[PDB]
């Protein structure tokens, strides 16, 4: 259902503490961090330690949904509202009612939908597309982005008013290269997962871990997880020394 | 339905007085001010103290609507008028008939629509897109911007004739850093709202308020409101001293 | 339907006389003047005292129409001619057939359209976009600009041949600061309009009028009209002395 | 059922070894290579040396399926879900259950489907379109592309999280011009196939093979195969010298 | 049943020779040439000099069939498979079994069908739409296009793998303006056809033929044939001099 | 049964002469002209001066028939062939056998039917829908369009091969504004028809006719005919002066 946030670093301890405060509340959470830094972990963790911990956790990827269809995605539609509406559709909001709604990559939401998202977050009502029946929403909002929202406000690509509405309780996730002291602990967690799930086993020697601690991690912890995965295929139940690392991971 | 304009400053008192004069009239109101300075408050307040106080308050965000779709947004469309017009559409004007129409960020309206907006404000008739049936409009106009419209007229990005039509009764909203004497009063209002709505409680000590009075407030009163919100999560029913302020807010 | 040109100045009397000569004819009229100087008044007045006084008065704002769409604007289009042409479109020319076509800010027409406008003004036929069916046009041309067309010819931004075609009967409109002797008469007209239309009433005292006669009037008579409007809100049925003028209007 | 990977080059030997490791596992395989480099060979070979070697090998061409229909393609649909759904439809996943699912040109999958593909690869359940019954999936994933996925992640056209999920065990296929030492061996295989299948026979002389080893091979081994085919029509049971090569293949 | 390829030019002699080689074989033939260059002649000629010369010659115009119906066109369908399937349908493949299948304008086949066409050309089996019964196909493939397939591969509008499958034995048909030395011979053939079929008679004088040899022939030999036809109506049993040519055909 | 082509203009005399040549023949006639230019007159006239002058004149409006039903329209159907085929149906071809078949607005025939129309015009046989019994056709083809077929060939919306088949003997009908010298003669014919049929009488004075000669005639001679009709209602047995013309017809 949820994962815990492994790590010994100051920054990761800050996150844990900030998670305890806000989870129980219904404050809107905005999580800032590079891709793979554990933003969805924090979000799903928040939820199950929240007033809505029995209700629905509803993802919405505001960027991977075609702009023309995002309104129908969020509120739903009845029929005839547009070409192809053969049937009725519940939206994310509907499906999230009584739970948390997770707005994944909020910085990719089109401006038209930013406006409508704000009106709903204010009025707490919405119209399905086509229908003019307004409808009540009960949702705990959690949003995540890796974009600089402040710059986007300046560029006129993100709305100031939405921003201040969503950014009530900001949580910043450090990128992996800024918490390399967490790598060993993260490696252990990632390997237990793999073993618990009967996918395989490995472990890393000290030289390897030193080498990994010097890596960039553009893909951060997800990249880390992928590497564990590849090495378990390549050296099942092996020990990984620096010679078992792929070249781009060696830094001696 | 509406909020009142808290504040003790000379400028905010000017606004109140200017609001009393014009509200009862059907003069077009143009409100100039930075984002978060209470322009929508003034507008919604104006409306409910106006001849249309029973009719519809209809927002239109002239910038957050894609340019190609703004004409359909304002006047409506019938069918077939363009790709996707499966159905009929009432426009903002229609929905605003008998009430006030609020043109949010008028300085982001495309030039084509400035022309058509003026013709309607003059002729007081409009065509739905596609249809050639002209239609009567009864609307009290209220517009708001944070852009320098005079410069835009010079740059050829805003029309002179629209400007003089809309700028009958100009209301200027001071930014927060120019009315810091209002901050305590604003804090009290913002906190009563939060308590009345069972979201929480706080209050600020004198040192904190002095510190806040030295802040820039790029996001003005909306930024202020957001800060109250965060601190209510962080210190429920607490007292905020300068050490409870986020670093960027401390100025001693 | 039309307004008359109030004013006692030599220049405004010249315009009146020049209007009498040309109106009855089908000569092309070019009206030069700063924004708000009454160029559209002269044009609409010309029309209803012309051979086409029963036919359509068709505005076209050559600058407020996106360049890529101006050709479709003028001649019309059939279908398929470009992206989005779901339907048929009559152009301004079509709609102006049997009336006058008013080219507002001709100095903002793109060079491609200057060429096509000239060929039509010569051949007196045109193709809808897409179609290759040529079509007959019966239009009295009236154009207006506040740009120096002669300089634009030099800069290569306005065509010499179009210019000489349109500039058959040039009418120059003096800016307001060059006919301040007309201000009182203009004030009276502007106030009767307001009263006739049940919008309010005011009048100005002599000191106020002296002060107004010393003003720059960047927006000329439209600016004047706007001021009358604001003061009618601020001092309904009042008398305006120089203390009732906005500061930028006081010159004693 | 499957082909073996002929070739003496270092790179092709690497592939063979990497194929032995991963085939027996259920790790996701991503194969990178230009068109015609044998990516489908590697995939079909992998399968029949895998835990699913008795189950279904199910191709899906993520680019040749219209975007609007790809969701129905993968998961299936019940009825009424959209226009034309007269009947029920099993999806690729269903048909691949117990076997391997081969995602041909994964880099052409639309972003909406990347999201849904990832959720299924994680949750290991899916909804047929229309239905809300979730369903279990047992599939070994194999994907292939000739696109630079890393650039696409940067361009925002391919998702980072999908990428790291699919790229557990990357196999890179060298283009033919980088393994020209394999051409003779490839020629022999391609000719035995043709003879075994009673389509004809040829062989190449040394001069011809030298000439072929200097060719670009934009279409790589598939292009090679096509050339063998044409020459068997043109010179049945002949010997191909450089004069029997098409001009663009001669390099002396 | 078939026509022979008249002409004295080098290129037309090449075609004849290439036709002799491939006709007897079951190699796939791809014929490239502008519209009216005799691609269907070459195809029908090929067939009756082929192993399938007693079997069915089955045209399919891959562009003139609506995309949504092309799959049913090729493989057939049973019933219920979609809206309107009241009955059973044999596809082109079925009807072509034991003969040649001619894919006219292959470059207009939608990508979905390119994929399915290739799988059938490989597996040599197919499913009628709806049915899941697979079925054996015995067909000699002949395809024709006037499109640049290589560019289409680049544009991602034609598949590389289909291309290399179909392009085993490429036949290029020169446009008429590149074989004007064939025009007289072509004229004689076209006129004998007309006489043999009791439609009329003409012949051309030398001046006329010189004039025709300087023509563009956008429609090539079909255009030529049409001209013969018109002139036989206009000058029955006449002699055509350059004055009997339509203006666009005169080049002296 | 037929009308004669009144008119004194060069172009109308050309048509008459071209009608004499082709009528007696069985050449396919293509008539190009704007709506209302007398294309059906030419066609019906052609027929009764043709080898089929005793047989059936069979109209088919290729655009006003729903695309899905046009095949059944042309060839007929047996039963069961599709939903609703309770009975047998003869097609236009059948009903036209021994006469002329008039393809009205051929440029609106769907591409699928262009293909089938050509095969029939070549093979001279056809299948009723459903049946597989082929059937002999004896028809003289006459087609008419107001579309640019050459452009449609370019746009891929009309087939090149059909075009060259149908365009054996092209007849172009000038629009009315290009033969205004024919208007008086046309008026006389149109009025005699009306009198002969006891519908009324009028005649036009010289001023009126001059005015009509300056009109656009978008609807050409049909528009002319309609005007005669309206004026006979409005001024029975009257004389029409320019004041009896509708405004849009006055040009002095
Ligand atoms: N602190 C952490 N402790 C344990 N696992 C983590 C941590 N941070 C990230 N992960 C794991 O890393 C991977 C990607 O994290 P994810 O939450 O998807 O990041 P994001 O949403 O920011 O891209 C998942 O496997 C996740 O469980
Ligand atoms: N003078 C004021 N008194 C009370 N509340 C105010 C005042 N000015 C602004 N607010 C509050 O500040 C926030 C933002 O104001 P808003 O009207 O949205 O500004 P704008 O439209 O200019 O961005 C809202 O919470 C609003 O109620
Ligand atoms: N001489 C005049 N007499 C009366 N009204 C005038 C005169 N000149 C201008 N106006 C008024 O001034 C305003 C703007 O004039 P307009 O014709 O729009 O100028 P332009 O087209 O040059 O910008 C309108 O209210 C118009 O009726
Ligand atoms: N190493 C190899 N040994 C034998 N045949 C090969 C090899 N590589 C490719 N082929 C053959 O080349 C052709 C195209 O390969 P394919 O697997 O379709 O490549 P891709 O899927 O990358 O386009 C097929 O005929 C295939 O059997
Ligand atoms: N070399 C040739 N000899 C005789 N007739 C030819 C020749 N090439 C084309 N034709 C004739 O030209 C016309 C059109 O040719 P067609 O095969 O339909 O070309 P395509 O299929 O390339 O459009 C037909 O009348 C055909 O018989
Ligand atoms: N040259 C002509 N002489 C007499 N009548 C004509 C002539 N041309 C057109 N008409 C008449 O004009 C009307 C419309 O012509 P029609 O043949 O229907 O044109 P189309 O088929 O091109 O639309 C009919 O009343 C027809 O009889």
């Amino acid at each position: 259902l949820f994962r815990s946030l492994v790590g010994t670093s100051r920054a990761i301890q800050q996150v844990r503490q900030m998670m305890q405060q806000v989870a129980d509340t219904d404050a809107s959470v905005l999580i800032l961090g590079e891709s793979g830094t554990g933003k969805e972990v924090v979000a799903r963790n928040l939820h199950y330690h929240s007033k809505r911990r029995e209700g629905p956790f509803v993802p919405v990827n505001c960027g991977a949904i075609p702009a023309e269809l995002l309104e129908s995605e969020l509120f739903g539609h009845e029929k005839g509202a547009f070409t192809g509406a053969i049937t009725s559709r519940a939206g994310r909001f509907e499906l999230a009612n009584g739970g948390t709604l997770f707005l994944d990559e909020i910085g990719d939401m089109p401006l038209p939908m930013q406006v409508k998202l704000l009106r709903v977050l204010q009025e707490r009502t919405f119209e399905r597309v086509g229908s003019n029946k307004t409808q009540n929403v009960d949702v705990r909002i959690i949003a995540a982005t890796h974009k600089n929202l402040e710059k986007m406000i300046e560029d006129g690509t993100f709305r100031e008013d939405l921003y201040y509405r969503l950014n009530v309780f900001p949580i910043e996730m450090a990128p992996l290269r800024e918490r390399v002291e967490d790598i060993a602990l993260l490696l252990n967690e990632l390997i237990s997962r793999m073993e618990h799930e009967k996918r395989g086993s490995i472990r890393f020697n000290s030289a390897a871990i030193m080498s990994l601690c010097r890596h960039d991690w553009p893909g951060n912890v997800r990249e880390l997880a992928n590497l564990v995965e590849r090495l378990a295929i390549m050296h099942p139940y092996g020990v990984i020394g620096v010679g078992e690392l792929p070249k781009k991971f060696r830094h001696v």
